[PDB]
């Protein structure tokens, strides 16, 4: 009959004493809250900063006998926001936000609906910065864990303690993907309980387990990386006889990996260790700079000399020409092999 | 008589009743919100974040049976936003906002007016920034389709349900243009309702299509990516003899097109599938590197070589000759043929 | 006697009516609102955008009736900003914000007196950040007119109607001046009423017309521009033999204009029209190009080459001797008195 | 005895009808304010918006006779800013702005201190991002003097007027640097009393002198500007035939200067007028397309030419050796004298 | 028995007179408060601005004897954060706070116990972008010292003080680490105590030791700056006639020194005195200038001749191989060893 908004004034109003700021069974055994969430928007992942931009919608479900409705005739009673202040809510926040903010466009996007043995769904939008701290040793071929735990900050485990629902606590958008990753489908689920000067707190994370899209990398680093090689192997295949010819092909491809190495930590964090993607361009390195090496050696012998000086010259240039033919492909291809086993067993 | 917001203190006020707190129609049919847009600004078309940024007009109409005035003379009754906050406003968010503002410039830039029988037009400025997932397959003559979908965040698909008007249900500005894209005038207008553990909400989305300005990328990138394609055909129209121009001319220009290729990727997303415009500039390195690998071949046989000797090494420098003075022209035109009508078919 | 600010208390208090809800001239003629503007700041105008950044003070004048005190003995009743929400304002709004706001360090940057007859001076500091879409054809000598223009954003035309006064309708600061601009004193005002599907709109905009500073892009875009083809001339002043040293001046100069077309566009949106700045660098390339171009016809007739044969070879190269030592001033200077005139025009 | 709060509740309260809304000494002289500053910090003086962001401690005095407690036994009597909104407090903004914001962690940073007299002592922490022109004809060398002025925006002159006290009106932090610049001791305190349609209003201007650390741009630009000179002159140090090794040395040192000059306005505005930094760089092209031009003259009179024919060549090459062995080294340095003095008596 | 919060109503509701603005121990001794806090972020150290980012949970705690609640059986009565706008709460700042903000997602994150003696524990989570300046005369081995203090804005020292607490004033979480830094263990406790014309005001501050780790600034700068150098010391074992070769491996390694040195001081602020990165790289630059250099001394001696000619211009070659073969490799090492010690002893 009367409204039940006009109902939910003496539901929680002074009426009744629906006091908000008093936990529900008060002095008695915590607040089991259950949470489960919902992915809309994933991505911006900034390796620069090692976070990244996520839009959830946080559910949330605990049980408020003090919101025990007996008179109405049906299961759920929903609520527009503009009462969402009023009804006890848990301090749910985010121990990673470095950076959160609700939804506030054409309204608060919240929802709140009451079933009729205290149950509260109180779910609401949430666009949040998580840092996680991204472990890059084999860079493009890494999988990132980044997480998200759900603390409470002033009520202690033995008030208030967090927990996921079974029935699918991490679902996502139908089409979402990533423009760099796959958000694998596992999911992990586990407690972070954490512990203070001040008490012991509620803790859940949800571990996303993270793959690169190599195919990018493959073109604009591995490739350019892969023409200066067999460049510098047709430098070798230049006459016979040491001219300035080889004075070109030597240091401009040797110039080109200097600049390739300079943009190739261009969007990378100043690691201190050593990733995967430049001991690839640091052989890339050493190779190039094996050819104006070896023309060293083709100008040093050349110069040094006449029956028995060019007889024994030109018997130089010719071992190192079947050796040099097949040597760069041969230890260029068999380091080819042993990286990209390595990487493919991880 | 009365000042007719005199007249609305008892319209809505606690005199009769009126709380915004309860919808329409409750315990009825949901209620009918027709909707449409007007567009102001429209652009900043990020494809970094692959969103975009609008300033719209939304427009919303509802009927309100509790604001069913009699006894005034007219058909509209204005009312500035200041008590906008006052009557019942459905809770319209966006499915992709990933950031939204009111505009609160001098006013809250609202529009409020309601008929005689309780039609209440709904109308505020907003500034989106709304993500739309950007196919780069043919990345210079892509046809991208960005959408905007308006759902309903708290009330069910069976206590509210959005629609559009059939006048014109998306309005555009008179100049509105873009620097980079055609807003073409067909816009599809088709429902997404969802679907969740909670239960199914309303949607409606509109899909704008968007084609680009092919003149930019057809001077920066092209054009570029063809003078070193002339300016390496010129380079086999040096002197007959091999000389150390040969030597400059190629390995000069196979370096502007490695340096041409990196900023070819300079404001892309890391897209791991292959686009179109770097093809282009693919092909455009095996030609530029047939030429440092075709006076491989000539400064091979020359150096080979005398009455047998020189007969066949000029031999070989004219057969050269004869064909890469075509054949260059041959393949690479052949090759503009066949990538233009690829994509001169979509 | 009484403090004013108590006499305000029954000015539009409760006492007397004044309901701020309700515009004056109630079902009457609209309200006539004079405006000015004062612009302290103004420039950051950035192209990679089309917008710019101005701070202004809009003075409102309008005519209130209800607002009428007869018993005070003076003419104005200024009154801080704290009870400015407490009268009726006009809902002015930009129709090209894209973004703007108050000021509010130390207090809300707001002005609020009251003549006997009701006449309300209404004026606050606005830091807009106004869109105006730049016209690039003719770039770095364009003359933009960029505009802002006051829309009222829910009463209609029949109830509200702007206008601008006649006694200097835009003040500028004494020594406002611009790093790139300058602001023409040449100021229009006209009139841009709007319609849409809910009506019509007073608006009112003032048109500011802005020519470049020539100097900045005369230096570090011209002269490197200029700088490369007299380097590119003495290039042909070299020794009478084809030597290596045209091998060096041509594609060294080439690569200049290259790269230098790469930061010609650097903070230019992607516009697919052809502008002015661009088909200069443009024919700075052709003529460049023509230099290893030209050689190109050197070291081919050279090498054809012997009475017959040196006594024609070289003949060709003295008739091109005398062009090219001619013909590069004689078309790039003609050129240039070309290029300036078209745009010396407008 | 009673709590001075308690005592305040009755200090402006209702009771004594101390109205915030009503300056003090109403209808007499103006409100005389005397301010101070103290600068905590300074810098990020960004010359590509030409602004600079301080953090000062506003101190504001005025004496408001309806604040004279008599019962009390002490000089001053604190109160925490929450009660800082119930008092009358001076409209003083900063006339130039451009963005500036409270400081409210932990609490509100303000400071309120009242006399038996009733001086207002009123002190807050402000951040402001103050807009000054650049004047760079003397870039490197220059003395930029950035101002912040005060102005009220609401009561003109005849009702409020500000001032600076005597006993050091500017304070400065004890350690306050910056990383580039020197903030001379000396500090300008002058009026800027402004005029309008609307009145004349108060202004108080405090001008702060900055003069540049040159150590830096010593480093990153002049010193590379002066190692392509002489890289450019042992060019000349080359053995005596011309051969391609003049051809390296040229074209490779130019090519820095090109390189140089554009990196030299990197972080520089689009200013049209030309400043010293680009003159010297100016100058540096001029000398290092001089050696390129030099040795146009050696490769051109030494294929003029045979007795009489090397009896002349060499003889030109002899003159224009003992020549640039000394007129580089000697228009050079005087040109270095000459720049610097311009510079150091400035 | 009473809810506690309806306990609360009394404890400080107008009931008992609880006046939040009345510092504890009115008119008695200061109120003495200890601090302490930990650190969830850390990080995001920019040079460009010598800033950083901090997200702490900073732990209050002083003593209240009108909050002596005495009925209550516990020690502890916590309260939701929703009435901590009610009790008194000093009104500690950051002293070099440069943008700060609290983290309101989903609940203000805050915390407020109080036992039954009146101490109260009061902990807010906060994100701070600390201000320190930063000293880099030894850059890559710097140990920077940032500070964050923590003063009392309104009360003097004779009302309120700080003080760090005993029992780990400081903790830092588990696994917390940076990109760059190590955070040492030890962390200073020294007060700041202030002055102003004001008073005398309370601080407390503690300083963060960091040491950067080198691996990163290892790899991406001093290798290459070593690849050239022995780049350029095999282009000595050149062939021994004097030949082009030389031409092109001495002027492209300096060209390389010559960018490496501009993305040298890349994301460096524009520091005037001379850090340590570039006296490396700057004796990088003199050495590989010697190569250049040296050649000059070769190609002069050798254009100078024969039989005494040839006697004495192969002397001088042969005396100069057998020196530039050890003496690079002699002062370059020299000059290492010498270089590391200097910082390895810092
Ligand atoms: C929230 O969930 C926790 C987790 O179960 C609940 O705690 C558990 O509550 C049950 C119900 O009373 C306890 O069962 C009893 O345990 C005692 C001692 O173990 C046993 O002797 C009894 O026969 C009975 O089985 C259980 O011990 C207790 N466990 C823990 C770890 O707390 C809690 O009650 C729930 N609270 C709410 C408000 O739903
Ligand atoms: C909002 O619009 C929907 C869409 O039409 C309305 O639902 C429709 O309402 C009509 C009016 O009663 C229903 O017609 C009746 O349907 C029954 C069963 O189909 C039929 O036996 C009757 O003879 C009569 O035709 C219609 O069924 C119903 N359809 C749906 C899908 O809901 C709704 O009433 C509107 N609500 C408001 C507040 O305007
Ligand atoms: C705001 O300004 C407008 C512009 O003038 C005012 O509208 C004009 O008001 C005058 C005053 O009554 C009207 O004059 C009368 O017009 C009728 C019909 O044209 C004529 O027969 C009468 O002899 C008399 O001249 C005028 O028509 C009217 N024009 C328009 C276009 O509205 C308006 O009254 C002003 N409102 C306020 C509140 O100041
Ligand atoms: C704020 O400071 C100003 C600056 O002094 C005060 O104005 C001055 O007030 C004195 C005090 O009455 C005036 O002195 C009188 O001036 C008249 C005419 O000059 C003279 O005949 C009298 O013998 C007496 O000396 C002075 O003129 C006046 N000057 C100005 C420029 O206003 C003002 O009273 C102060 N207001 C407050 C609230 O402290
Ligand atoms: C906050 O902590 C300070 C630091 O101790 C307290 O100040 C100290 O308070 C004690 C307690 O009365 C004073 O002791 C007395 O000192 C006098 C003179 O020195 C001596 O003659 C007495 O026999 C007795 O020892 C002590 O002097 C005083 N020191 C200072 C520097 O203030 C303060 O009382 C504490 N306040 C609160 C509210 O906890």
């Amino acid at each position: 009959p009367m409204p039940p908004s006009e109902f939910l004034d003496k539901l929680m109003g002074k009426v009744s004493g629906y006091d908000a700021r008093i936990r529900p069974n008060f002095k008695g055994p915590p607040v089991n809250v259950t949470c489960n969430i919902f992915i809309n928007s994933f991505g911006s992942i900034a390796e620069t900063t090692m976070d990244y931009r996520v839009n959830i919608f946080l559910r949330q479900q605990w049980n408020d006998p003090r919101l025990a409705y007996s008179e109405y005739p049906d299961d759920s009673l929903d609520l527009d926001p503009s009462m969402l202040d009023s009804i006890w809510k848990p301090d749910l926040f985010f121990a990673n936000e470095k950076g959160a903010n609700f939804h506030e466009v054409t309204t608060d996007n919240k929802l709140l609906r009451i079933s009729k043995n205290g149950n509260v769904l109180y779910s609401i939008r949430i666009t949040l910065v998580l840092a996680c701290p991204m472990d890059l040793k084999n860079f493009p071929m890494d999988v990132q864990t980044c997480i998200m735990q759900l603390e409470s900050f002033g009520y202690t485990m033995n008030d208030l303690i967090f927990e996921w629902d079974e029935k699918g606590a991490v679902q996502v958008a139908d089409g979402l993907t990533l423009p760099q990753f796959i958000l694998k489908e596992e999911k992990d689920l586990r407690y972070c309980t954490k512990h203070y000067n001040t008490g012991k707190f509620t803790c859940i994370e949800a571990r996303f387990h993270l793959e690169r899209q190599m195919g990018y990398y493959l073109i604009q680093m591995y490739i350019p990386s892969l023409l200066i090689v067999i460049l510098s192997w047709v430098s070798f295949w230049i006459n016979m006889d040491a001219a300035p010819a080889r004075v070109g092909l030597g240091i401009t491809t040797v110039l080109t990996m200097t600049t390739q190495s300079s943009g190739s930590r261009a969007s990378l964090p100043k690691v201190s260790y050593v990733k995967a993607i430049d001991i690839w361009m640091a052989v890339c390195l050493l190779f190039v700079f094996s050819a104006l090496l070896e023309y060293a050696a083709v100008n040093f012998i050349a110069r040094q000399h006449v029956e028995e000086m060019r007889k024994l010259f030109i018997s130089r240039a010719k071992r190192i020409d079947t050796v040099s033919r097949v040597a760069f492909p041969l230890v260029f291809l068999i380091f080819n092999i042993f990286y990209w086993i390595t990487y493919k067993i991880i």
